[PDB]
């Protein structure tokens, strides 16, 4: 802008002023001579820990307008001494909830953040076993699902200590379908999960060898060998995909699960690392309809579908893929709604995100947003976020990526 940063919506000419980026700690990958905005992915000593701890506490106490208080100050000595003795420290329940809700709030890749303050935090820091993990996770799933009226939730397992005793949910999501490679060449189910399916089988999973087989949970507690568990099927809500007009759509036998629940990410609060912190909300229809169903590397159903629309697949210029994609996504939304399972369309979601974005600038002086991820993978320019300039930067607490457990743990 003039002296501090401005973003603009070119459809509405609204301008917003960003000051929040000046708090940004972490680094983006971009430099003054290269932009890495479209790049997917650009323990800790005692000494590294206290700055990060104090930085978080200062923020937490500044959030409740008690910055610089006795409570604030004693808490600082309290934690400083915890780190000398024990090389770590423990978050109060209140701080844990603040941290978690704010990690969501700072998640620059998430279009749903208008919901950020409405999150259930299940503290599972007392868990010591894979079995306990299974119990916490089942409870999360059942709570979150809520018989179709979805509720946002996260379950936080014990924090990392010496890198030799961390909790990992080896699953990328709590609920995902298996993927089966064949020397036939082809692949049955979800190909994103083929290797993971292999690990499960090479750990004794009795694979039904079907298309939409819900995978077992594979749970690592205290750094031990991970252990298999079948989520109770009655806890796994699913939607058969049919079309509001094309009654032949049922015949494709599509089904998806209703509960999107990410389980491979790392939650960072006050320098502490929670390597097992599965979290869930509800689906934007395009996640299933466009990416899950139509990505070439995923279920890849575009050919099968468009074929059954008497479509012109001779050349790409008929836009037969575009047509099939729109129908597939209509069927997804219709289905979830006919089943009274929470879902949002990309028009409504992006619309609420603009509102949220403007909310955040009003009261927080900004909102970090990653345009590349915020814009839906179909019909981009007819949603409001396509035309909205966005500033991306890294605030903390945060959810981070982390290595796949099978490329580390062994024995
Ligand atoms: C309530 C409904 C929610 C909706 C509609 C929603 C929507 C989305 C969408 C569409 C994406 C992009 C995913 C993709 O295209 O692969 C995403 C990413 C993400 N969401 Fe949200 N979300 C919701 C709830 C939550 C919650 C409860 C959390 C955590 C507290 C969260 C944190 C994140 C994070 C960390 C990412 C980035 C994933 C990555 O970088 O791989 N979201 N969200
Ligand atoms: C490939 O490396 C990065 C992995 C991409 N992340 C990613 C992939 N598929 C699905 C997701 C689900 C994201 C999500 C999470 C939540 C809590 C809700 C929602 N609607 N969507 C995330
Ligand atoms: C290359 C590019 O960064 C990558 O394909 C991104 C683009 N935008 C995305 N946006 C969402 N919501 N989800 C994704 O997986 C991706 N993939
Ligand atoms: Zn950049």
């Amino acid at each position: 802008c003039p002296r501090f940063l401005k973003v603009k919506n070119w459809e509405t000419d609204v301008v917003l002023t960003d000051t929040l980026h000046l708090k940004s700690t972490l680094e983006t990958g971009c430099t003054e001579h290269i932009c890495m905005g479209s790049i997917m992915l650009p323990v800790r000593t005692k000494d590294q820990l206290f700055p990060l701890a104090k930085e978080f506490l200062d923020q937490y106490y500044s959030s409740i307008k008690r910055f610089g208080s006795k409570a604030h100050m004693d808490r600082l000595e309290e934690v400083n001494k915890e780190i000398e003795s024990t090389s770590t420290y423990q978050l109060k329940d209140t701080e844990l909830i603040y941290g978690a809700k704010h990690a969501w709030r700072n998640a620059s890749r998430c279009v749903g953040r208008i919901q950020w303050s409405k999150l259930q935090v299940f503290d599972a820091r007392d868990c010591t076993t894979a079995h306990g993990m299974f119990n916490y996770i089942c409870n999360h799933v059942k709570y979150a699902t809520n018989k179709g009226n979805l509720r946002s939730a996260i379950t936080i397992f014990p924090q990392r200590t010496d890198g030799k005793h961390d909790f990992r949910v080896w699953n990328s999501q709590l609920i995902r379908y298996a993927g089966y490679k064949q020397p036939d060449g082809s692949t049955l189910g979800d190909p994103a999960n083929v290797q993971f399916t292999e690990i499960c089988i090479q750990q004794g999973w009795k694979a039904p060898r079907g298309r939409f087989d819900v995978l077992p949970l594979l749970l690592q507690a205290n750094g031990n060998d991970p252990e298999l568990f079948q989520i109770p099927p009655e806890l796994v809500l699913e939607v058969p995909i049919r079309h509001p007009k094309f009654d032949w759509f049922k015949d494709l036998g599509l089904k998806w699960y209703g509960l999107p629940a990410v389980s491979n990410m790392l939650l960072e609060i006050g320098g502490l690392e929670f390597s097992a912190c599965p979290f869930s909300g509800w689906y934007m229809g395009t996640e299933i309809g466009v990416r899950d169903y139509c990505d070439n590397s995923r279920y890849n159903i575009l050919e099968e579908v468009a074929k059954k629309m008497d479509l012109d697949m001779r050349k790409t210029s008929s836009l037969w893929k575009d047509q099939a994609l729109v129908e597939i996504n209509i069927a997804v939304l219709y289905s979830f709604q006919s089943d009274k399972v929470t879902i949002v369309d990309h028009h409504s979601a992006t619309e609420s995100f603009i509102k949220h974005m403007e909310n955040e600038y009003r009261c927080r002086g900004g909102c970090p947003a990653d345009w590349v991820w915020i814009v839906p993978p179909m019909s981009g320019s007819i949603t409001p976020v396509f035309h909205q300039e966005m500033l991306n930067y890294r605030l903390t607490p945060s959810f981070e990526y982390q290595p796949d457990p099978w490329n580390t743990h062994v024995w």
